[PDB]
């Protein structure tokens, strides 16, 4: 089973990973690891990997498309693999195909934006631990208070509605004619896509994917 | 001790690092490492750098200045550091003296273009095994084979002539104005500036160095 995972910065997709291993019996892949991974244990392309991260620059797609050919290789990528978050361009998803880098499904990870903002503007932290709250889902025993020290939350520069209102539109604006590029591989023929409301509660997704992959 | 080390890329600036460290018990950083450690020990700026990463992301300045603040203050550099490679540009270096982080040396480890170019365009690997040759200065017994598999040697694409002149260039426009930073801050009695003719003998670089060190 050889599975993409895409979903927006936020959207909660890796709360189905674990299930998706363990039905399967497949490892979770990234290429932020992939890459770590690479240029600690020198071999040809971490070297080249290495060299661009330390020059500041941007990895080549050509990289990253033959660290993943190289990855997806291995005794634990016999049964398939969960391919988080890779391909995020069509030209990446293109090289994937002329390398030969074929999957089963494509599984897009569906929450609004809105919901997205809720789920993280509403959300405090105890600064000094990085002990999380949030306010309408976990909220501190001790409203604003960390139960623990008795010491005040505080909020992440990160966690601000602007910052992630941004990381969102430009997420889409990315990942919008990937989406339409899958959904016509699978109208081809090439692979299965497949949209899930990640509204509901998390059993009731688990159910759908058993339902969608088998 | 602080230093940072710049120079070209082939130049060879790693060959006096060893001596460097030894000499002063001070570590290597290099931002590539750095970055590399932040997002493994899950600290604040190495979530905010393993998500850039991840997302294919670059990493912008300000991120790198606060990971070099809070590298720079763990134990292991109370006795100073060998910044390798970092500042790439004014605007980095400047928010380097903003943040207080002085420097006691700049060194740049100067070798001439065609001689860098001649050190790496002329040079035949053996692709699978990663053994590396050079036309004139390790050529192999059977020239053009492998001496060890009598299998043919190839040129990696980065040993490239166009591709290694475009390096140097890219490199020269890019570092011509922070070398003149550095010259301005040195007579400014900021810092101290060097630079070591790397085409010496090692061991003639070396006691250079110690008579620009002490």
């Amino acid at each position: 089973m050889r599975i993409i995972l895409l979903g927006a910065p936020g959207a909660g997709k890796g709360t189905q990973a674990q299930f998706i291993m363990e039905k399967y019996g497949i490892p979770q892949i990234s290429t932020g690891d992939m890459l770590r991974a690479a240029v600690k244990s020198g071999s040809e392309l971490g070297k080249q990997a290495k060299d661009i991260m330390d020059a500041g620059k941007l990895v080549t797609d050509e990289l990253v498309i033959a660290l993943v050919k190289e990855r997806i290789a291995q005794e634990d990528c016999r049964n398939g693999f969960l391919l988080d978050g890779f391909p995020r361009t069509i030209p990446q998803a293109d090289a994937m195909k002329e390398a030969g880098i074929n999957v089963d499904y494509v599984l897009e990870f569906d929450v609004p934006d809105e919901l997205i903002v809720d789920r993280i503007v509403g959300r405090r932290v105890h600064a000094p631990s990085g002990r999380v709250y949030h306010v309408k889902f976990n909220p501190p025993k001790v409203e604003g208070k960390d139960d623990v020290t008795g010491e005040e939350l505080t909020t992440r520069k990160d966690d601000q509605e602007e910052t992630v209102r941004k990381r969102l539109v430009e997420y889409h604006q990315m990942t919008a004619p990937l989406i339409g590029y899958y959904s016509k591989e699978a109208e081809a023929g090439n692979t299965k896509y497949a949209k899930v409301d990640g509204t509901k509660p998390v059993a009731e997704v688990r159910a759908d994917l058993e339902k969608i992959l088998g």
